[PDB]
């Protein structure tokens, strides 16, 4: 009927009241309750009536979804779960295997494109990728009392035993971190310092975090009137543009390429050689150049990046960066029909181990490419592989868009 | 028909019928996602690793032919609240679909600044959706003449025809030409409604370019995008000319609140904010993001509800401002402003159920009736007001030293 | 008046005069400046090292209070010719003024495989300088207001009317706003006639923003130039909307003639072009280079022909494409396009006598009195052109294998 | 050797090329004046040249090093500012210049800093850089090469081929961007007091053909890729540095603000960030955070002999202004310019009149005992001057004093 007090389990009816009662505040739910799945009926109920439309979270799932691992570290208020529908492209041919590629997405012809370029390039021989560079970073701002002392500090840095004091102290952060190059940046009396490191199969912007900290602390014992403004001063830089992912790279970069057949080109892709090429340097190069665009020479490798990202738990934000790429094409054969195709990414942000890795059906999409939890062997692997992987399906989306904007195939579909 | 499952299996394989052919070929999408998943598993090195991918009971009907090709089920993302977000006297819950810790925590936290500040008010500066083709002519003498001719009057005026004939809402705005020696790069911009246009503007720019044709029939139509739009690539155009929606945003935090809710300075937060949003953006030589995280806020909101989150590009330009402000200038003044929000709350994803209820949640979801656009333009404005919010909070914590404490 | 350099000299050692307003006292400009010279020499470590900056004999007259401070002599900077330029079946003879060797030989190459190519073909495709001043507001939702206001038919008709009341050329064209949130970049286009326009567009965006202010009071005007123009510093917004003149450049070089004058194959040039002037400035990050060395023709033209060299900056915005062409592809097509080339043919250098012999080797010196602006666009052309040539000649020399030696 | 009016028909008939001029004529100045003469007649107005300068210059020095086809010398008013208080030292700094109020502006500014205690500044990295574009079969041979430049004994064999090159051929670090097959190998190594563009050419040259000794499948494509990026406006540049990176910083007491400046230190700040920091993002701006740096650089590279048309990297510049002092009513001013090109030795800078100019600021030449010294002090009074403009126009632009100066 109604009670009042804390007691044993007690009823929605008015557990809800404690919340009112200002003692058991919305989101810590889950602390009290005793099964998650609950504790998001109770805040669908709670939000349901703040709602102008009560009736809407309807609709809404949520009902038996393993909440054990998202509470915790992947979600907070937690009122149910976003169905993203996921299509597969492939086989991707690539580095003399096969995948089979997942993509979250909600944009039709998407998947469809994908595979008819993923097609493509089946029926070429395949494509070759290789990762050039492996390296998270972490940017901080730091300040000291006049650019004579930023400068001091930034010579230090530079010498080889200030580094080795600053890696040794950064490394010891974990069994991962592993201090590579250490790029420094001099405003006036700041100091912009890029700390880049390997993280496994880890995404690593947690880990590096930890690690530029560490550091900070050991550089301030040295430095003892510099200021550590922000442990991160936008110089990584993390999911905002920036010409300094575009030239120093940042996370995973890679270059892709694949020749595909005149043959292949007139019967799948529905084009010419010259025609893709022609379309391909007036709109991936002068076109992107004309809009001043700094690390988009290409169709549309976002749309590959996203739907990958999403359906393989990676942060759908680091779109915004890991999507850089420049697409090129040229003739190429005993005839110059046939199309030679490269992707050159070089800040691919990702990672096979925690974050949304840990959920289960993202998890599927992993084990899906065999890429899925740390790889025990050779530590980076599977992010490696995953990242040659959204470089390969993304040569593929380049190559089918294309070859569509060519035929004036675009509108249609 | 009845066929035993295995049976369609084999029969595709014996045919070879593309798997994405199922839907047409079974009856019920259930059956065709649930075979389609049997053919792929015995594609994989480990048959069995769709085993915790759900697709069971899902509303394909909408999915299949508008969405998503392949479908080999669904992917479930973690859906928070944060609020209520105290934009223009009113209150939002806003629905975050996402994956990371913290971020509706944070975004929320941020809301609450807001709230016990008097709340935020927000402006769409502009609104238009763009496509710019790429032309060529035979020489750049002719590209010149064709760009002098799109800027007369008149012959603006026959292309307009021509692109609004295109659709109900279709109401092309301005022209940007551009030269590249003999290519000439047209950007069309027009409203669309509740839509967020691509599609829309396409259809108009292809038959506004037919048109353009028939006045110089010596022209190439290269490509309907030339990358001038620009779509879902970095551009600094759509930072200085603007795509999709323009929203400027804007709160006061009462010195107290900066103190207790976000644990810092107002001192604090403006020196963070210049030194990271805007001199650390430029060390770094970005374009369009002086911002901390908007990013973040993006993609969430744009997950949740139905968005292009590839979009996410584009649609996180944004420089957040920090002023000290009050009587004693211990009041935080915080503004940002978003120049290329491209959002829609009708088609897309915008289409299905789930989504549509995060819209409702915000009652933006559908067209709106009596005054198009407007869903699509409130939208926006939630957009930027709870990445201002999100930008409050982690501002904060930055200012404060707790990244590597709350993560 | 008239004491003695010895003496002259000491009044003013007596602090009772500035070294810069010799002027004003000592009558004589060449006077004033020799004086300088010597009382500098003194504060120098060494005391003669202006033993070979020349100074005697130059017109001091106009350039004193217009062109320079503090005058203390000149500087001669070698003057090359190159050409003829066959240019929108024209010759032109381009002067360029400056220190680096092979860039007049190479511009000249340039410029003869043109000739023997036909010729090239220019357009000017916009004129306007620009100002962008930051004003500010209350309020964000004040900025809007005023951008909304700036936007509407009548608004802008008022504030074109202050604007243009201002000079006989300035007739403001449109007005491109942006908000930062309570802040607003108000970015004024007008043309000038033969002038680079510098200075008559602050006149105007100046009195627009006090009309502007008659309507809303609340509104700080913080600085005529908030860095929305853009003047003198690299910025999409130039190469994007435009600045100056935007102009195109084409122009077909016979297969034979770049085997001969060039040296190399349409197929190597074209080659290079893509891989360098685009793959490359890409990879640099680049917002407007998309080109060899468009920079070196835009300076020394413009230190010869009296324009602000300091405008190199945006002024060299240059995207140069080449392709395949002709009846078996072996011909090269090529263009420049140039969308900001800050330049004018009146009023600053351009006064100066030596500076005016360059335009008129160009016969573009001084105001067009029948078609106002004529002048101003017609060198733009061959800036643009010049480039061009420049581009070609450069580009050719790099794909041969010729720059080192 | 003798008569004209013969030289002349003598060259229009077995029609000489101009430019050769120099070899059948026993003095230059003969030969730039026939060559003059020869010009005027394919003239629109013959009388042109009338007022540009020639006689008395001594082409010996520009004669085949500094420029072709020469008709003369462009006279450039040079004006003097300081002296700049930097680092404990006084410098009277020349500018070549035709843009009045810079000088006095300039000077104002340096005045502020030197009742101000001074400027203080160091040169933070050193470096000339040379970029070309290389081409493999396949990307995966882009690949391989890209790891094997990286590994230290790959680096070695290159930097061995590289140094053999000069003197002052010292390869620091080696900076490999991939695009495809395409690989983009950015060279860096100090020069002395060269500005190093050909010191570094010539090394990038020979480390190329070691570097294609072992890769033999390599294509040279041209030694400039535009990586490097020379005379081209580039985001990496602006990163990685190019040249010498120098910083700036002063503080001018409020008194000084007030009386000299003739305004706040609160308004100088206000303007700094909406102006330099958020109109710059507006405009989209790589490098550009900074008032009018190029005026500066332009002026005293054309008055000491450098490339003006490296003002496009040169000038990259961030000017930042905070609040400083027991009351913060001082002003603290900084500047940062990551890519000052320039030299004390070569160039321009073997003529003599721009000798005159280096040596008022004692930096011309080589500086035996430690080199490079002069190229970098150079450089620093470049960004001190920068800062000391900087601080003079921000004030005119707070208190509103532009238009009428
Ligand atoms: C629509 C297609 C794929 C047809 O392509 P098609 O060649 O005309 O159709 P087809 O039946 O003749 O070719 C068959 C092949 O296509 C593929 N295919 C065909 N249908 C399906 C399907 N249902 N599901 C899965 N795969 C499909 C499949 O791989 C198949 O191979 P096969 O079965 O013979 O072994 C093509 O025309 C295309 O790729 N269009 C463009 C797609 C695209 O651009 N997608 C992204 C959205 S565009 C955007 O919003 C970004 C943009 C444009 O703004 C960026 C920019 O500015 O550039
Ligand atoms: C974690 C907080 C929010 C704690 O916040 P707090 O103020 O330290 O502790 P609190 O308990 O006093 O705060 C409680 C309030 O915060 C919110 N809040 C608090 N806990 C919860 C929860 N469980 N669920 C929902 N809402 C929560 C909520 O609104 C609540 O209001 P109240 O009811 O108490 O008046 C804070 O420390 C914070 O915001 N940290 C930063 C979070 C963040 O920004 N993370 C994601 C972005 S990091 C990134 O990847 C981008 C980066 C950094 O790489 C980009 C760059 O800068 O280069
Ligand atoms: C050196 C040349 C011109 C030889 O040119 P050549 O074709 O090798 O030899 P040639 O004598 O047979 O050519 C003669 C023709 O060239 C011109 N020419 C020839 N000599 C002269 C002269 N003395 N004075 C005037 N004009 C001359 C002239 O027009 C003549 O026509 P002709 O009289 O026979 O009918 C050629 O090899 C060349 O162009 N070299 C490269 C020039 C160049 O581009 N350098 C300046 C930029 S380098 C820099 O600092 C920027 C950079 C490159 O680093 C930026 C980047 O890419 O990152
Ligand atoms: C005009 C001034 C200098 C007057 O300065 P003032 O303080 O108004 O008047 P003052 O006579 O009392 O000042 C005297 C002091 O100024 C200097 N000074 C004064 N006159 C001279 C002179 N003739 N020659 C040499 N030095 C002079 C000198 O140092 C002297 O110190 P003192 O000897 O008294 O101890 C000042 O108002 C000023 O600096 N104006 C602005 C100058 C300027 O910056 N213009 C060039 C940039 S405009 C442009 O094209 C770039 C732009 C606008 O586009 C950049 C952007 O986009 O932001």
């Amino acid at each position: 009927g109604n009670a009042e007090k804390g007691a044993k389990f007690l009823s929605d009816a008015e557990i809800i009241q404690l919340v009112n009662a200002k003692h058991i505040p919305a989101y810590k739910l889950e602390t009290l309750i005793e099964t998650h799945e609950r504790g998001v009926s109770i805040r669908r109920q709670l939000l349901s009536k703040k709602l102008s439309e009560p009736s809407s979270l309807q609709y809404l799932p949520y009902r038996d979804y393993n909440y054990s691992l998202v509470m915790g570290a992947c979600c907070e208020n937690v009122i149910g779960y976003m169905p993203i529908p996921v299509g597969v492209a492939g086989p991707l041919c690539l580095d003399e295997k096969e995948f089979q590629v997942p993509m979250a997405t909600t944009e039709g012809c998407l998947v469809a494109s994908t595979n008819r370029g993923c097609r493509a390039i089946g029926l070429g021989g395949g494509a070759s990728s290789r990762v050039l560079a492996d390296g998270m970073t972490r940017g901080p701002v730091v300040r000291l009392p006049r650019a004579c002392d930023s400068a001091e500090v930034k010579a230090w840095l530079e010498t080889s035993e200030g580094f080795a004091v600053i890696k040794e102290a950064f490394d010891s952060t974990s069994r991962f971190a592993r201090l590579q190059k250490l790029h420094t940046s001099i405003a006036g009396r700041n100091l912009y310092i890029r700390f880049q490191s390997r993280s496994g199969d880890a995404m690593g912007m947690n880990m590096i975090s930890k690690g530029t900290e560490k550091a900070l602390s050991k550089l301030h014992e040295y430095f003892p009137e510099m200021q550590i403004l922000a442990v991160s001063g936008n110089y990584c830089t993390d999911k905002k543009p920036a010409a300094i992912n575009w030239i120093e790279g940042r996370g995973k970069s890679v270059v892709c390429e694949a020749v595909i057949p005149a043959k292949v080109v007139r019967e799948v892709l529905k084009t010419t050689t010259e025609a893709m090429i022609e379309v391909n340097i007036n709109k991936n190069l002068v076109g992107s150049a004309m809009a001043g665009s700094i690390g988009g020479y290409n169709a549309h490798a976002a749309n590959i990046v996203t739907a990958i990202y999403i359906a393989c738990g990676q942060d759908a934000a680091q779109n915004v960066g890991s999507s850089n790429c420049i697409t090129l094409m040229e003739a190429s054969g005993p005839t110059n029909e046939d199309l030679y195709i490269s992707c050159t990414m070089p800040s691919i942000e990702i990672g096979t181990v925690g974050g949304g890795t840990n959920l289960l059906p993202q998890q599927a999409c992993l084990q899906m490419l065999g890429v899925q939890g740390a790889c025990k062997d050779n530590p980076g692997e599977n992010a490696r592989q995953l990242a040659r992987i959204v470089c390969g399906t993304v040569m593929a989306g380049e190559l089918s868009l294309m070859a569509a904007l060519a035929a004036g195939h675009l509108v249609k579909s």
